[PDB]
């Protein structure tokens, strides 16, 4: 048994693992399934993705194409139905017709073996004719075989009887195959739209409360959420709910001596009152909760709750469980530590004494939310866990449950950050924050896009509780409109946190990225009203780039995507397609002048020819452009951030 | 269970079609095994290599190291001792003695903690103890945890006695490992020093004739061995020895027609005389080709047999087994092609009739001429047979006989090159004859000696009976000489044709790359008396080269090369090292112009730091130099092409 088939397949990929774990796709996403593929001699090869159901049943007729000249490299597009577990294999083939029919092209206009030429056809004809089951289709190939063996009739009418739209129409239906090879299957993962797609807001419940009561309770936070559902997201996320530990709790500004009415970090989960399977007392009750999430439903927002495994000093693991920690030989357990941040209000857990234990309460914990609504989590700091640990649990809970998302907070190195997509995370958190020049967010999403995109789905939150970048504190509201654009546009899975859309920006001190007064603290009341009624918002631009992706495919999907060359490095443009829908982006990068460029369209890659015009809307004005091969573009910070057009058909 | 470990080791390399097809060695060759390597949270990991022999035996303790910082990407290099298949695992690992003395060195200055920092550091050591085997090593241990004990000494006294090298020398032999976590096993072909090494010469016996008998018999044609072994070669590559056929046997310079005295193409195989399993009746019989074989061993040379699975129209298979061949309607075969080579005189073979009688006839074949103490076989244009088919043969014959060594000439498409060496052919013709200028080698030259060298052994012919580079038509002896030099030490194994040391260079015409007046088709007496005489062979630096290799190990191998920077683009320069073996060359690639140059060595790349100085031997010359980090070179054509140093002392 040789480890090569008769017409070597080789190197089908996606692959993940060598084939160990499965490459991924939502329902409805396209992608490129490729191989190399030839023979030996100079005759031509076939070659066809044949794509399966989680029930075995093989999808339609999918053939490739070599890529480039003199690659051996092949490809075609699949797209994945259902949710469930798939497989695809390549096959590869003999292709006598196709082969047949280029010599027939030369040798006859010549005169060159004539008879012979013509009879080869002939009897290959009768050969696809053979496994025909269609009466009236063999008559159909067998009345070109009798025109090709035809000597009464010219030669150059012979060989085109065998060239007819009727004949080609056969043989599409049922291709001559010779010395059908395959590939091994490779599994496929579809998941839920949502896996891919949507947009994601967060905020913190314990801030939208009332005068009386500071404290917001998840009663009076829920008034919040018919503004979020206006500003087009679907996803809310929440920091943890769970009560809060009192021993080492954090001050404001990441003080470490909590005075008097501090609130302290929701990360530091757990006291007397419960832990990560409870309700703050200030928030409310679980029934309180569940009027929270029918709520959000209502409005068409799905609800992704915080899952950090640690806790502080007051969780009741802490002495119920000691193995789930590290102790120092007077018994004592270090505070967490992510260098150079220091988690002195929170002790981390340890894997190593009872990991079925942990495993199983981990299940527990997440089961106890699933069952109340909760069907998507963002995980913090998953590379302080270990890898196989979300292996197990996640495999667990899909097990049962396969359309609960897991979002991966992991900012950390790529090894790392990469593995964890792999071992099953549906979404990843990613560098977005820190991509900020031209050259920055092309090379970065160009690796996004491209082989990444077999395992990991971004998330583009544009700031997190944690992330006030630089381009922010001093670009001010021209530069948070840069971000919300390049967010909402190249990734189908975007997010800001709560006063994004307000432009909050003062930094903790030059050279950080901490926010002033930071929330994570501190309770931090927002007039919500009044920024909209003194127009300091930019909920409206967030409220359009969310509508804008409702409204063209292209923009919820993640692996078409092109860059167009421009001639100025602060002016970015580019591309993105699906099916008839294309959408073209301009965005000046800097946050500060008036940039004037030339684009210069890549017209092929936009499914144009280089005359053509491309008639364009630009969806945050409404205006058109008669844009062609080069266009000037003049873009004006505070006023035209960018041009976000939709091709015109 | 889950696919990644408690510690992950991924991806580890060498890998040959994902594992299903051995990676590649020889006796005594040096490789890199590499992994990604990684943990959650901050503690170091560890990790080496397990190199295991057919029996299962491990190899010694090889501690990998991390080969660029932040890429977790780590490395060891390992070395193959006897033929058969080996295999080989990554282990991985907490470091916890790594751990905490990073941990130690920053609290104990500090003050923090630092009882309970010593103490953890006391039990540790103790814990590395428990495995020392050897009163010494154990005992030291054990003193640097009763210091790490002593409280009435200061904490800075107390944790320097952890951290002395006598503590790191036992820890450096018995580490302690945590979380110890295997990849599986990859399997890897270990096969004899000749595989990768060794000096190839190409000669027609039907040449080596007489005044009188101006065609060769194997006897006279024994008379040219003693010359070849004395120019340093290991092994005779001969054309087809058989009949050869007379239907459209070829003419002089590659016409259609021969005359009468005509002795055809070698390759045109067969006839009523006998085909792939006998002698042509000119050349003698088998007991004379055993003498042949004889006399080349004794002067330590092996035979290399052509293999071509072909034949001429009179071959007895043409009319005994019909089903080898393409029979178009007229029961015409059609004659072989390798566009745009054509080849009139011989008929393809057909596989898909009967693959198995055609593989039972391909290892008789073998098996014959194998009795015949042939254990080298170079086969034709493999690419136009099934690679499946080269799979099995191959398979079958190193099953009985691992030690048999099959060179591809297939000069094609690179996924067809590398898919041949995958499925086991121990050598490989390449694209080193287009490959002429400094970027031109120094980039295909970073590719053979990189992931390729896991799976392909290059043979590097400076000239074969089909190709005759412009840069030898145009560059005259001192081309002759540059080729000479960069083949023999940019692979372990390199060749020449009968001629190249005359420096034969005249073409078919200007634009071919064929010989005027080809040996191929026609008798080439050589007076090589008189070019010995005259000094107009370039054989006394052929034998030169050829003793360098032999003394040189870095000369051996293939994968350990540096390229170092010249500021000419016409003078090139590399380093290579086995062990304490160091070879520098520096070769000016212009044959008509005198070229000085500055060479910028990187120090480190061998071995010396930046300012240190490096004396070097020309082994050329017997000439001795100083040289640095950068040394002034001028190098004369026809007077000198190169130099090859060694590093002394
Ligand atoms: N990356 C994840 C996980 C982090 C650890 O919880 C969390 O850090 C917050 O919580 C800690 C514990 O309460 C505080 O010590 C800390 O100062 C504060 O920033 C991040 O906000 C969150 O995004
Ligand atoms: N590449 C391999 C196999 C080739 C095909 O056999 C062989 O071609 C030679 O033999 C043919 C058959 O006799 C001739 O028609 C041809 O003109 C001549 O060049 C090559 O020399 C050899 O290196
Ligand atoms: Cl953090
Ligand atoms: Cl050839």
């Amino acid at each position: 048994p040789t480890v090569v088939g008769r017409i070597p397949v080789l190197d089908v990929r996606p692959v993940v693992q060598r084939g160990r774990r499965p490459a991924k796709a939502v329902t409805g996403e396209s992608f490129e399934v490729s191989a190399t593929v030839f023979r030996e001699g100079h005759d031509a090869v076939g070659a066809n993705v044949v794509l399966r159901d989680p029930r075995g049943r093989p999808g339609p007729w999918t053939p490739m194409r070599e890529l480039a000249p003199g690659t051996d490299r092949w490809g075609a597009t699949v797209t994945a139905g259902e949710t469930g577990t798939w497989s695809y294999t390549v096959e590869a083939w003999g292709d006598p017709v196709t082969t047949w029919r280029h010599h027939a092209r030369i040798k006859i206009p010549a005169g060159l073996d004539t008879d012979l030429v013509l009879e080869e056809g002939a009897r290959l004809y009768e050969r696809a004719a053979a496994d025909v089951p269609g009466r009236e289709d063999r008559r159909e190939l067998l009345a070109a075989v009798d025109a090709l063996r035809d000597e009464s009739r010219p030669a150059a009418s012979r060989l085109a009887a065998a060239l007819t739209p009727q004949v080609d129409a056969v043989l599409a239906r049922h291709p001559l195959r010779d010395l059908v090879t395959s590939s091994d299957p490779l599994p496929l993962l579809v998941e839920r739209e949502r896996a891919l797609y949507g947009a994601w807001y967060e905020f913190f419940p314990r801030s939208e409360g009332t005068p009386h009561t500071p404290h917001g309770t998840f009663r009076t936070a829920a008034r919040r959420l018919p503004a979020i559902a206006a500003m087009g997201f679907d996803v809310v996320y929440l920091p943890p709910i769970h009560p809060i530990g009192t021993t080492h709790r954090k001050g404001r500004n990441n003080t470490l001596s909590a005075t008097g009415d501090d609130v302290g970090s929701p990360w530091a989960i757990g006291s007397p009152e419960g832990g990560h399977d409870s309700i703050h007392p200030a928030l409310g009750t679980l029934d309180d909760f569940d009027h929270f999430v029918t709520e959000a439903g209502k409005l068409g927002l799905e609800i992704a709750l915080d899952f950090a495994l640690q806790c502080s000093p007051d969780h009741p693991w802490v002495h119920k469980h000691p193995e789930w920690f590290h102790h120092r030989p007077d018994g004592t357990i270090a505070h967490a530590e992510n260098p150079p941040k220091k988690y002195q209000d929170i002790y981390p857990i340890a894997f190593d004494a009872d990991p079925d234990g942990l495993a199983t309460e981990t299940v527990r914990i997440l089961r106890h939310w699933m069952d109340h609504g909760v069907r998507i989590f963002r995980v913090d700091n998953p590379h302080t866990k270990p890898v196989a640990f979300w292996e197990r649990v996640i495999a667990d809970i899909n097990g049962t449950d396969p359309d609960v998302i897991f979002l991966a907070e992991a900012f950390t190195r790529p090894a790392m950050m990469a593995t964890l997509a792999q071992i099953g995370f549906q979404q990843s958190y990613t560098y977005f924050t820190w991509r900020n020049t031209k050259q920055e967010l092309t090379e970065y999403l160009t690796e996004l896009s491209g082989e990444a995109a077999s395992y990991m789905r971004p998330n583009f939150f544009a700031n997190t509780p944690d992330i006030l970048h630089a381009y922010l504190q001093h670009g001010g509201r021209p530069a948070f409109e840069v971000r919300a654009v390049l967010a909402a546009t190249l990734s189908p899975t975007w997010g800001i946190y709560s006063g994004y859309e307000l432009c909050e920006n003062t930094p903790l001190r030059e050279g950080s990225e901490e926010y002033l007064d930071s929330e994570k603290y501190q309770l931090k009341p927002r007039d919500w009203t009044r920024a909209a009624r003194e127009g300091t918002t930019i909920a409206p631009l967030v409220t359009r780039l969310n509508t804008i992706r409702r409204e063209n495919p292209a923009l919820r999907q993640l692996r078409d995507l092109h860059f167009h060359p421009t001639d100025k490095e602060e002016v970015i443009a580019y591309s993105k397609r699906q099916g008839s829908n294309t959408v073209l982006v301009v965005v000046n990068l800097d946050p500060r002048h008036t940039q004037e460029a030339t684009v210069s369209l890549d017209m092929p890659q936009l499914g144009l020819d280089w005359h053509e015009s491309v008639p364009v809307r630009d969806e945050l004005t409404g205006e058109t452009y008669h844009w062609g091969r080069a266009n000037y573009v003049r873009l004006e910070p505070g006023r035209t951030p960018a041009h976000v057009c939709t091709v015109l058909r």
